[PDB]
């Protein structure tokens, strides 16, 4: 076995795959980071540390030698433990299929929301920089209005191609942000139609992060660094529960400064 | 023979045909919830209830000794009798044409509206909760001016967003909303293309239901279990009529309470 | 794994083939129900209710519409928990050959008291008619001495010949009466044997019943339905002990009234 300790779960085939597929589900729905950055390929479990290739200077160790520190960042282990009844999961074998699965959707919310946050608005203690931190292009401000939503997107627009820079954009929003553009609409579309009408890319829903972003979705400027993509542990169990969580292990890096623009409220 | 009695009936064959042609076309027109929700394969007639897969806690047997009962849904059937003049049955093999379907047409009309107000509104007698009342997003209010229409609809797509549901989302209008929103114009479109545009479903006339809905149809949260699907049978006989039912045995399950928005006025 | 947990348990192999082999001799034995009436293959874990195949009148839904509830009868789970000392669990890989089975023989005793007294006596909160009740054939009286009971079972033989009845017919006896009419001789013979010569089926010992039943055996008139056969699933455990259960779902049905007479003390 492994470290998920999963054959010793109390629960069952038919019930380890609906708590899969719903776990899935409700993380791909919740993702918005993924369909913009590179993402790696799992390194595996003894993977640590992404090398960023950097040299740091330290005390020499003895006369006429020159040291360096190989610089890296490392990865950081993301784990939401979640809850669930076992009068539920002894009721997929009997064939129910409204068990309910609210732990784990709300487990891997949270695991999405964490993700994406950091992704966009970096995790400090973990030495992860966000997007709006990393970029170098100016911060923008979204009016109140909706209607004058588009207007300013377009002069992110103007910024990177100030920016010297090609590539598909690609404008992701925030909930309240898109719920504003998607429920006010103007000449028979929302203004959500009025953004899609702007790039050649995609509105991406992204409830996590604060504010809005656009970015070029050309390659090679965001890189989603995973040891392990995100997988379902076994904790502990009693007679009326068991304890499981969902984990992944990353880290983000922004090669490229100029390749996105943040907005605030 | 079967419990339709089709051959007692004084019925020819080309009476036969023309009366299943009419009977099918009617419902297939006046039905909107086979077209959203999961249709399962005819059980039979011997299929009586669909298990749920849960457990009652009942009076212990004996010391010792722990007993529950299965919980089921019961199937219901659902029978509207009607009345053909057998004339106009008569008038079929000498070559009519216009022969007078309307009791035919009457019958798959009210039988068409029983099972979508089933599936929609529940049947409380039959222990069948409705789409609306299983809802656990908050409904809505209908505007009075159809042009306030697609704001409120854009209001059940935040909804379904703030409960974390992918899929194509599909808009279902009673005969009266749908009406409003398609007599009333803006821009050389009517209303009913503004509420297709906001979605990815389709705009769907249901003539049975109140209100409006607005849900997923991505599968596996809203299931129709047939026992046997809609037959025609024949009850009795006199020199003037013939006195036949259409017949279908259903019950309705929502297994995902979050997957819908209902509207009312 | 499914619900039984049996992987879970701490119980090695050779002890599982130990405990079901007590736990299936132990059960056999004291079952006199399932050698009298038709037994059914097991419907699996899905399965929870048995179509009786009759209709309930239900307040129509709406005007010109008839509609009936399908009638149906639960499954009832049951469930005795019994506990084992782990030490010898553990006596039987080091080969001990009497290793304390007790409490699955008493178990396996109690499950098949509830089952046969669920088929003769009835389980009004599981809906389930006994023999005793759903016989339509009059009730007779048990005597005091043994040596009279021969002529009061053939009194019951009347009865079947006089509700049209043919087939091998056969004695159900209670561990009290069995005991009687074991332990009193006439002529070289037990009163059994005298039963025994009475008819064309068995004397069947019925520890968990009362009184006496008659029966015929020549199938179709008593129908045990089992969702899923006795099986020995796993509960919790601790550095001691143990604790497992013995589970079966089943209900019955009779069909036909006049196949029986039961009697009483």
């Amino acid at each position: 076995m492994n470290n998920l300790y999963r054959d010793l779960a109390p629960v069952t085939e038919a019930a380890w795959a609906e708590i899969e597929l719903e776990a899935a589900r409700t993380f791909k729905r919740h993702i918005a980071g993924r369909r913009v950055v590179d993402v790696s390929d799992p390194g595996g479990p003894v993977t640590a540390a992404v090398s960023t290739g950097r040299l740091i200077d330290v005390k020499a160790p003895t006369n006429g030698v020159i040291a360096h520190l190989r610089a890296s960042k490392p990865l950081v282990r993301l784990r939401v433990p979640f809850t669930l009844s076992r009068n539920e999961i002894d009721d997929v074998e009997r064939g129910s299929k409204d068990s309910d699965w609210e732990p784990v959707k709300e487990a891997a919310k949270k695991l999405a929301f964490v993700e994406d946050r950091t992704i966009f608005e970096g995790y400090s203690a973990a030495s992860i920089e966000g997007i709006r931190s990393a970029s170098s292009n100016p911060a923008l401000t979204l009016p109140e209005d909706p209607r004058e939503i588009p207007d300013v997107i377009s002069q992110a627009l103007s910024e990177l191609r100030l920016a010297g820079v090609d590539g598909p954009y690609s404008v992701l929003l925030s909930a309240d942000v898109y719920t504003k553009v998607s429920e006010t609409s103007d000449h028979g579309y929302p203004i959500r139609e009025h953004l899609n009408r702007l790039v050649d890319g995609d509105i991406i829903w992204a409830p996590a992060i604060d504010g809005a972003f656009v970015l070029t979705t050309r390659g090679g400027d965001f890189d989603l660094q995973l040891g392990t993509d995100v997988a379902i542990g076994y904790a502990s169990h009693d007679t009326d529960t068991v304890r499981l969580y969902l984990q992944e292990t990353l880290t983000f890096l922004c090669y490229t400064a100029e390749a996105s623009v943040a907005l605030s409220h």
